């Protein structure tokens, strides 16, 4: 056992003990106050209570890092993804690629850039799940008609085409067993659906995620983000160039704001995550990267928060003027504003917005757990399309409303929401009631799926 | 890592969260609240924020034993201990008594069993700093005139006379290098005093301490506690047969209750219902079991009608089991020895350390668990030893005071602890400014202190 270990977990142990003192305490002193001198105590007592629990949430940081465990999670992490990047890259690189089993995907779905992406990633996910190399077809893509590879890495370096002796549409992997060139629609209509969907990762690799990450599920759901995005050259030197003349830095909280949330929403849980960073580390100056639709929002933050410095992609051309005829004019934005997003150290933002939920997968790639890094507004995190995201309750929950429901350890909670408020909303399907629960008094549900393995890419 | 330990981590982590969640939002609506509307919302707002607050500390539990750290902690604590009683046995034992140096102890203090046995503790910390055997002089003593041997083993098995070629009085250590036998008298007028005093700790065993125990000053109280209470077999078979009337099993809490400052029965009840609730959170709780020990005569029927699904269990003999036994002890030690010893068997210990009895089963229960520091609530003083040093702690967060009574700090600054009023705030002397009152208890950290403490590497 480590010294500094059992240290820690002591003072966590102490310093909740106390803090459960000074609210019993504070508290009964608030039953016997009235009015104003009532708002006063209880808005000191709420500025008491965040730093008395920003220093448990320290050293429980310095928990999660001391005696060694800090070194051996980046090492696990780190093997981890580039043993699914060295499966995807086999598969996706066949040695005759007109014999090989393959599945096709269509980028021009009816929507925009961040759920487009998901839809290529949904294709991959599938793809891998049933041994077929992704075939990307990207002619005439708004963004850039050009096609995918005129902004990215071809998905392969061997089999980009979809020849074969049959083809057919996607009708479910035992039927379509002998069919060489399978084609995927949108997820909207899949029929039959297969296992290969979040939220739950592979079998195979479920014990070793859980014990490195929070949330297996958007790991898993990185890893085809991650080989996706993989840029061509002229746009990593874009990126780069952006990166200097913007003055990207860290530490950085990157924040999104699609338009109904007034920006002081977002605000709140930056300040707030400055102050718990300024508890373990020197903050040189409060840093945000602003991503937003609102062109008038930018000068209404920098003077709402004067001693913030706020960095956002205000550029009309990308550095080298020739790449702007091939790439269209919103495609330079919704680019940088999801890599600085996913390169921040915290992200502020509702989690209903693709942009931000792309940025947020990105950023599961960067760090061995990143997956407590954000703050969403509203959602929770999920993808187009999933399975339904249940919970098991731990601890047994009487109503105290009607707007609540009833809990028995064991129950199975579908989750529509937190609502960052010590609630969550969900549907005990034991009893067909939906309504209120604790958030603490559930835990979530891990799913799993038998995916190939693929061993020969060892 | 374990997974267990990440699971739990991050469990721990997520339910502080939401905690923090649950206060900001129901903290929001207590601002609009009057009359009857607040108290009946704040006190729902406590039922919540109890459970909640136990399910962390129960997680915090299971970390503190997942993946061999529980066995791991009680190897290392039991390596500790032989280890130490060893080196006192080993000290007290020597092969030639007439030419060992030597440390004469009084045990009749004119105080009571708890104040008389700390003396013993205070001269044999004192006999170990110094390689002096430790002498116990016992006749007439007040619980027992036939000497300390007529309840518990003698102190050396070999080295039992005073006899030497110099004697004196305490004068120091240096002074004392050639006076083979020293009288130590007791720690209230005690001039020069030596390092070998609470509340520091053996510096050759501080790593290996802090890394298994959360106050290793009780742990080296408690070792000597532990040698001198080694029972005769008589009082062997007597505790033995007392555990078998009274009923005495498991899970227990210990509730000592000295009315000779006067705190209500409800005073002392509140912790030991909050601990059975967080017990009742990892074990299946048969019976909440009490076992009270007062020198209130009426407090007993008192709580059993006040707390009717409560087992009380206590001390009632009006002689030993052996009634040939009754003839060599005092009446009242009888129930002295046994209150201090099912206290300290307890799971919990809920008390006021300003009595010497509850401090002496505080320490003896350190001797009978890897780590039970903490399984305890005092309704007063923090834990201490009677003469010791000054208790210091260090600052580690800055505070700016709200009020008069509070004190400022910053990171560093040397805090001189008073004690902890259990409310979230503690009472200390900031030492820098010289200044004393308030402060936030989470704000500072214990200063521990190390002394350089012969070794005795030969009883290997």
């Amino acid at each position: 056992l480590g010294k500094d270990h059992e240290i820690l977990r002591r003072r966590i142990e102490n310093g909740a003990k106390e803090l459960w003192f000074f609210l019993q305490s504070e508290l009964k002193k608030l039953k016997n106050l009235e009015g104003n001198e009532l708002q006063r105590h209880a808005d000191e007592f709420l500025l008491d209570l965040g730093h008395h629990e920003r220093s448990i949430m320290t050293d429980l940081y310095y928990l999660s890092q001391t005696d060694g465990a800090g070194d051996w999670r980046e090492k696990e992490a780190k093997d981890l993804t580039e043993l699914v990047q060295r499966r995807i890259t086999y598969l996706q690189n066949p040695k005759d690629c007109s014999k090989a089993k393959k599945l096709v995907c269509n980028i021009n779905k009816g929507c925009g850039y961040g759920c487009q992406l998901h839809h290529v990633v949904y294709c991959f996910m599938i793809a891998y799940g049933t041994q077929r190399t992704l075939i990307l077809e990207s002619q005439n893509w708004r963004y850039a008609t050009g096609g995918w590879e005129t902004v990215f890495r071809p998905v392969s370096e061997t089999c980009t085409d979809r020849s074969g002796i049959s083809t057919g549409h996607w009708s479910g992997e035992v039927k379509d067993k002998n069919v060489q060139v399978v084609e995927l629609p949108i997820v909207d209509s899949l029929h039959p659906r297969p296992p290969y969907l979040p939220l739950a990762v592979p079998e195979d690799l479920a014990d070793r995620l859980v014990r490195v990450h929070g949330d297996p599920a958007v790991w898993w759901v990185s890893q085809f983000v991650k080989y996706l995005i993989r840029p061509q050259p002229w746009l990593e030197k874009e990126i780069e160039e952006a990166t200097k003349k913007l003055g990207f830095k860290h530490p950085v909280i990157g924040v999104h704001v699609r338009r109904f949330h007034p920006i002081e929403e977002y605000m709140v849980h930056v300040e707030e995550h400055f102050q718990l960073l300024a508890r373990r580390m020197q903050v040189d100056k409060k840093r945000v990267y602003l991503a937003t639709d609102d062109p008038s929002l930018l000068k209404e933050a920098k003077t709402k928060y004067p001693n913030y410095e706020f960095i956002s992609d205000n550029s009309i051309s990308w550095s080298a003027g020739l790449h702007n005829r091939y790439t269209e004019n919103s495609l330079r934005g919704v680019i940088l504003d999801i890599h600085f997003l996913s390169q921040a150290d915290f992200l502020v933002c509702t989690f209903s917005s693709q942009v931000c939920r792309v940025a947020y997968e990105i950023m599961q790639t960067l760090h061995p757990d990143a997956s407590a890094n954000f703050h969403s507004l509203d959602d929770i995190y999920y993808f187009g399309g999933q399975n339904a995201h249940n919970q098991i309750a731990i601890y047994a929950h009487q109503p105290r409303t009607a707007d609540e429901i009833p809990m028995e350890p064991g129950d199975i909670i579908g989750v529509a929401g937190n609502h960052w408020d010590g609630y969550s909303k969900g549907v005990n399907r034991k009893l067909g009631r939906t309504g209120l629960y604790p958030s603490y008094k559930v835990r979530e549900k891990i799913e799993t799926v038998k995916y190939p393995t693929y061993p020969e890419a060892e």
